């Protein structure tokens, strides 16, 4: 039915099949579908996730209007997601005023002030990171990074999102690790969205119950044992209250949505970085020299000395341009609206193809090359903040951005203070993106790790 | 799941069964369930249509807040209804700004000015009403009113909602009558609301297609033949334009929702009136004398002489108190709100039990008796407009109220100018309400019709 | 998922899309899809109605095995159909032993003995047929046949399937006609077969209730008024009893399934015949001369004189080859089986493309031409009864075949005894088949009717 | 709808609620619902799982007819179960001829001949059982049996169902243990059975994919490494072939269904036994003396010496009467049939309430007491094999019964050769059954373990 919408508005796009819409075209991945539509149709285009019209926009004014100017009034929420259960109280999933409240209640937790108090927690698990790596480096065996890096990203989440301290790699049998390790079906979510409500009254939760049952009680253990500078405690202090306080269940739901947002992003960006540092050894040396300058004698990184490292920042940012691991941003259009000369009707999903804008030859020279100088203070100013959006933009951007950048930077400083990384015969050169759902390598990153 | 809500808020009500909620209790009808809960639980109570929490309110302040003060801000829409298809553009079904627009676009059509121009159309089909009745009165055979009255209510709808002129009783084979006569499943709508969206992508429309296909083309015939003072023409003139104009499809959807709202209401109220006039012959005589006074020599009623008839008005109103044929009013609570001292959480349905307030001994003496003096100018002032609500109240009340009152009044004046109505041995005394869905008699009204 | 089946077996066919299978290819109609697959892939091919594998077979041995030899053992039922409700007791819909019983209980009703007793009923409504036609022939106005023919097919069904006698064209307001005239959504039945069971527990019946409620009571009126040689009475006599008797509800369900099978088939074949007789006037004259020979002085047809008419038989049969209005036959494969050298796995639907075999140049010379001599006693023997199957074949073939042939033949004899039929400027020459579901003309048949 | 069935047949039972049927009555558990209906309604009764009629039968003749005489003809399959995916090829889930084949293909694997070859595998993991227990016995800490016993039941399954050898308690990090440890929602399966097919086309498998993906490949590793006397190898030898061979996928599906059937049954019976041996210390001593007699000097048990132990057999059997952990047996009635004087219509589920027959005072004196002498050779003969059915009866009974009895007996001999078991203050005396789904203790069994 609703497949006639874009034709009437005169918006171009690929013709949709009945029921499926355009979803068959996701067979080369979201990344390649988006690049092709940018190429074929120019500045705007429309496709259909099943019956759901999606309008893609690439003009930086329009993007600003949607992400900033008309965020509260028109473009407040992302695509409706389910079946969720009580996770409807997670900030990323909540809508309209419930989100606005949740955002207000959680924002003091992610300030640079609070982030400086967490850096000694984040630091200690970098030590754990190196001593897991040195065990594989002294054994002359090429390293699968996602395992040592995956363990780091999960380690930092426990101790910051619940206060629990695990060497998940070597304390694998902690009751905590096993439950938090319970991190395809979502294509049917789309040809058959009418089925989400079925599952909701069936208590078929996308977040399994035993885990959510554990953390609820496990936080209700810690809440009633203190009664530490982790997200848990910063949230327990906020509900010691303007809007209402954060109910016990809501504080759990936020913790869980942090784990999810933080775990595989941090792991994948870190792997993407080390792949680039190994295939661009010059960039690696220059970074190691900066780390040794700011931190002589392999001094431990601190909040302030991290923010001192400009090339490290340049490497991280250039990597997040190549691999914006969320790939897209979305907002549901909640009202009939006109923006920067374009009528947009109610219920359309508006989408910003980050990946494709990050690799748009119209804004970047040699967009496939890993050139960190792009982000040099001399050249950084000629970058558009609505073209480069690895963490989104506007009131609903990534609230954990500052933390995620410190966290990865702390990982890298220490791992580069100790090791060098070289391609193995088993390294996938060139790295190929997973034609599948999330932004991750086809083949995992394997490299030789030697000890300075 | 959501069956714990009212307990937490400390709102009383009948305990719900899983999945079903309280729906098993509708076995004696909505009317008796509501009276019992008013009796058992006082001024507010909560029940569950399956999983859907419904909060009943009976304080006239609170009712005013919900229906008037916080209508636009909080309580704007009725229970979500489907699967509807294109009838999503009908004003009664549209929500929020789309409704606000539609209401603005249609309101000039229902003014007392426009109503006076339609009274000669409505009048001519009263003539048809009498000559169908005189045929059954000259044949010494007790009359089933819903047939002669049903034919009247449908007759007035055609000529006012599309311009077509049919003696539906004696021109039964008109292509128009057969399609418009395509006026249980809605209990499953409620234990299984998750199934509405299934039907929507299945084009399973609650309003069958051929009819809606006919009127679309049939209005697109009349629109392109004129290019008359019916609702159709008053709507064709409005789209000759503040909001946007009323799209061709939208004008059809309004016409259809008028037929629906107008047909069985007008038929049932008229039957309820004649049942009361026959079991209260004094009231009938006194009305016939008023009709003969204002209209000597059986003069034809006009707009102004109808508004002159105060007892006729008193009869109609007293009847609509006994039989408020919509029974309830509803608004979905769109925000967490507090009203007249009571927190009401988002997504609750708020409900005003009209029938039960209309028969609440706390506001009416002998509420079961048919006493039209209740509405005497002497006594009319001591009536609360939020207790007596046969047409609702506030910005979303019955937009066709003035028309519906003229229409029934025009029916009655003429039918009483000519006939008297007496109970037959087959009359159901006392009339019993249909324990089933809509407000209508168990047994249809049969009476003896004699000719003055 | 199940889209890999035919590849493994090495059966050719069009590649299916996910979820949809091959259904997009029905856009030129079942008839053209089948002819193309016969052309492209030879003697067997496979396609998918959504996830449902369908195997097409065209070898007359194989067809015999499926329709006859292994009917009871393997290929007993047609595609599961719903949501049906109590019509699960109709013989066409019942499965396995319940069907075998029903077939036994109903078979004496369709004998040539019983058919001769019904011919005077069928005859009288042919008279009604002519006098509806003569009214349009004396008015110099081209005739839409499906209206006069549709009225005939429905007339004969009432009086034979319930005993009721209506000139439906001129007694349109009979309570009986209106309910029996309550004779697209079935494509979703197939991409979403998982939804039939939903509707079943929702009492969403494909046969609406009021009709089925009427006939149940209306037969329970006639059953309790007699307690006539119609199907109703022949069924009331059978339940006056080997298997069990035919429950009251079952007798209704059979009556309804007869109406359905008999109404639009008889109407459409009759229209196809008259279209061919008008575009082949030679064939019409030769038939009129045979009718006048056997029946001199426009003598009324009888059972025996109908069976005397060999060219009339030749015309009817040749027409049913051109337009086999069921188009296909189907059986679900209930066991893993091998037949005439071919493994066929459980749950596959096996399909005989009648239309396409009826127009297969490999068995018919000039298959598009209307050549009734094909069925001449000289040439009739060289016809394969598993290639020509307008009524199916084997234990589950059309049980009402003998009746349907008499019925149409009786229509034609009388209408040709009185009128000649000539193409009008508004006749669609050449007739185009409806690219839509059932086998019927794109445009309805309009012709000039003159009076001998 | 179908809630009228038992009334018509004159079968008594609890009146069902719409949609839910009788399921609300499962709130005290299946065990108590069944005992109450046996008490209230006598020898047969009917209830409804939602719309699904279930007929309970308790006459031992009738039970024999259903389980034996008419197994192949009428009562072949259990309740249809889903959504399953490829596990449709598991023998317990397969139906009719596909089951009959699978049963034939797997039956040589469960002979007493093959069982004697596996006893040295089963034995070695009893050693592992004791040395896990001795660690908790030397630490003066009451033992949670389900952990040490759960680890035993899973240990024996790996090495016999795939050949893999793990001390799951102390090798917890084996890639094999973690995947095999991926062993509520099924009440909705029943009010909404119409939803199983939805999930099937959604690939929503009740057996998660990664596990089933692992074992498929992991067996395809072992199959292609040998190419040992485990079930895997005995099945690899069978497909080296009457029916067809066991496809690669089918052999996996059987292995998985063995794990499921074998894991929690063996763990729970073993816990039930040790609870009874600790609350009946006399029975424990008498068993320990028999074990020491047959096996002097704590000799290791063998196949033959296990079958020598008559009291050990008496203890096990008496326990399985108290706690028949499947609780019920079921067969779908596939045909209208009459059995031992009782019409049973097609599609009814027929159910044998094992638990309730095992505790029926009409067949057992003091049925709540743990009296192993019931099974003494003197008294064993007066036991009805259709009243006592811990493993079912007839062609579809528990195919792994002989193995399950050896397995538990081997556990017990060794654990009693070494330890004595005494109630702790934390022991739940009397043990209460879990009012929830499967037959297991409310509270897990904790006891003091001392070392002989
Ligand atoms: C390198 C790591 C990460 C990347 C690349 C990333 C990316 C993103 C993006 C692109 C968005 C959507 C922005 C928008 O819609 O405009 C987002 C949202 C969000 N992220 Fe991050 N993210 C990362 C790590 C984290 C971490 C560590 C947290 C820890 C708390 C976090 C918490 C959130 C939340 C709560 C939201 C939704 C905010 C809202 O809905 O108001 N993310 N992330
Ligand atoms: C005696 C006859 C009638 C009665 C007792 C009646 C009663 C009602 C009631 C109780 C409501 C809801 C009010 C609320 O929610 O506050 C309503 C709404 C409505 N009625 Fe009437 N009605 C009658 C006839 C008519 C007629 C003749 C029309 C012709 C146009 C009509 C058009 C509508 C519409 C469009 C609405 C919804 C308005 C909106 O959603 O904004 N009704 N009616
Ligand atoms: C010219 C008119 C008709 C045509 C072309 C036609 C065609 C067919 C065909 C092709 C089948 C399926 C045969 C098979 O699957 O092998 C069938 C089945 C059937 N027909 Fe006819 N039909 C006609 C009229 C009628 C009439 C008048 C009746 C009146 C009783 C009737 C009753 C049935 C029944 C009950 C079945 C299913 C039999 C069973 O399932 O055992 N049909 N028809
Ligand atoms: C003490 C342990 C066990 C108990 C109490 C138990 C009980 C049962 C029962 C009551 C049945 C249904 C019988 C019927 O419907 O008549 C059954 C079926 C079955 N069991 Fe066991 N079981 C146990 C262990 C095992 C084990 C260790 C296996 C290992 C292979 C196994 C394999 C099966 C299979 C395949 C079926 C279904 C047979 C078929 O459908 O043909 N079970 N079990
Ligand atoms: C769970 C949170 C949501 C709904 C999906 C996310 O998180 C994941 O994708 C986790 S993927 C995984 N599952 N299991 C394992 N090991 N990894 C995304 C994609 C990502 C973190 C970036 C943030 C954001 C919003 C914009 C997005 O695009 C998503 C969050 C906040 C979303 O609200
Ligand atoms: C209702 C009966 C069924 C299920 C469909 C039929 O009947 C129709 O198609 C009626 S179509 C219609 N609907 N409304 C109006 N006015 N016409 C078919 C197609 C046809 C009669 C030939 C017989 C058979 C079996 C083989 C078929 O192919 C069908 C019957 C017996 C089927 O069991």
């Amino acid at each position: 039915h609703s497949h006639g919408l874009f034709k009437k508005l005169g918006i171009p796009g690929p013709t949709p099949l009945p029921f499926l819409g355009n979803i068959l075209s996701y067979h080369k991945g979201f990344c390649m579908f988006d690049m092709e539509c940018h190429k074929k149709y120019g500045k705007v285009w429309g496709f259909y996730d099943g019956q759901q019209p999606v309008l893609a926009i690439t003009d930086p004014d329009m993007i600003k209007t949607v992400l900033v100017k008309e965020c509260y009034s028109v473009f407040t929420n992302r695509r409706p997601f389910g079946p969720v259960g009580f996770m409807k109280s997670a900030i990323s999933i909540a809508e309209d005023e419930e989100w606005k409240r949740l955002r207000s209640l959680l924002s003091p937790t992610f300030t640079s002030g609070k982030l400086k108090e967490m850096v000694p927690i984040i630091a200690q698990y970098g030590d754990v990171l190196v001593r897991n790596l040195r065990r594989e480096a002294e054994t002359g065996k090429p390293v699968t990074l996602k395992d040592v890096f995956g363990a780091y990203s999960m380690d930092v989440i426990t101790s910051t999102s619940f206060g629990v301290n695990i060497d998940s790699l070597n304390n694998p049998q902690d009751p905590f690790v096993e439950n938090t390790k319970k991190l395809p079906f979502f294509l049917s979510i789309t040809v058959f969205p009418f089925l989400i409500p079925i599952l909701e009254v069936l208590n078929i939760c996308v977040f399994p119950r035993e885990v959510t049952n554990f953390l609820r009680k496990s936080v209700k253990r810690m809440k009633e044992s203190r009664l530490r500078v982790d997200f848990l405690q910063l949230m327990i202090d906020s509900q010691n209250s303007s809007h209402k306080a954060l109910s016990d269940l809501e504080l759990v739901a936020q913790s869980i949505i942090f784990i999810f947002a933080g775990y595989e992003t941090t792991s994948s960006v870190l792997s993407f970085i080390m792949y680039e540092l190994a295939t661009h050894p010059d960039v690696q040396q220059k970074l190691q020299e900066e780390i040794d300058a700011v931190l002589p004698n392999k001094a431990p990184p601190t909040y302030d000395t991290v923010l001192q490292m400009e090339y490290l920042d340049m490497v991280v940012n250039e990597t997040l341009r190549l691999f914006p691991i969320a790939m897209r941003l979305e907002r549901v259009c909640k009202k009939d609206v006109e923006i920067n000369g374009m009528f947009i009707p109610k219920g359309v999903v508006v989408m910003i193809p980050s990946y494709a804008l990050h690799r748009d030859p119209k804004y970047w020279t040699e967009p496939e090359k890993f050139l960190p100088e792009r982000f040099s203070k001399k050249n950084k100013d000629n970058i558009d903040p609505y073209i480069y959006t690895p963490f989104g933009s506007g009131p609903r951007n990534c609230i954990g951005m500052r933390f995620a950048l410190m966290n990865m930077k702390l990982a890298l400083i220490r791992v580069l203070q100790n090791f060098s990384f070289k391609p193995c015969k088993e390294t996938q050169i060139p790295l190929k993106l997973s034609l599948g759902g999330l932004l991750q390598p086809e083949k995992p990153v394997v490299l030789k790790v030697e000890s300075r």
